[PDB]
DNA sequence: ATAAGTCACATGGTGCCGAGGCCGCTCAATTGGTCGTAGACAGCTCTAGCACCGCTTAAACGCACGTACGCGCTGTCCCCCGCGTTTTAATATTAGTGTATTTGATTTCCGAAAGTTAAAAAAGAAATAGTAAGAAATATATATTTCATTGAA
């Protein structure tokens, strides 16, 4: 879930009658629009790793070689 | 006779404090207006529950008889109370921790409210099957006829 704001939806403020706290939002897969969802604030991870073990090769080969 | 100087004397004026009066600020209470809404009021037509009466009889009252249980008497036995003397925690006094409720603040939740809108359904008509009564089909028992056979006119 990985809930750290417990922040209503603020397009959904308006009409707060529920709020799932599901990301994008449980009132907007209600609603079906994400792009309103976008419109707020509201608080894709695979890839920093394999970048960090990239890191090791991009160092080596620019300061302290070349 | 009078200008100038002395001495006291009576009053003018200026200043902070005290007491009374007015005013503004705020909060609560009260009342009038207003308008959506509901209740009183006629008004009408309909169910519907008494008054009567016949009647048929199930039920009820009355007189007489008796015996099944209510109570009274008398024993005999158990059976809580009454003291007397030991035991034993209730109980009031501090007290300390560690829960356990309560109050503000807030912030995210949940349903009253209003407006449309679609489904459940209610009434009425038609179909159809259940059921009872009637008529026909038919199986069966019995009389009747006819022929054969064997004994009488």
């Amino acid at each position: 879930t990985q809930l750290k704001s417990k922040h209503p939806c603020s397009v959904c403020t308006r009409r707060k009658v529920k709020c799932d706290r599901m990301i994008p939002c449980g009132n907007c897969r209600k609603r079906g629009q994400d792009s309103e969802c976008m419109k707020s604030t509201k608080l894709s991870k695979e890839y920093l790793p394999d970048l960090l073990l990239f890191w090791q090769n991009y160092e080596y080969w620019i300061t302290n070689i070349g």
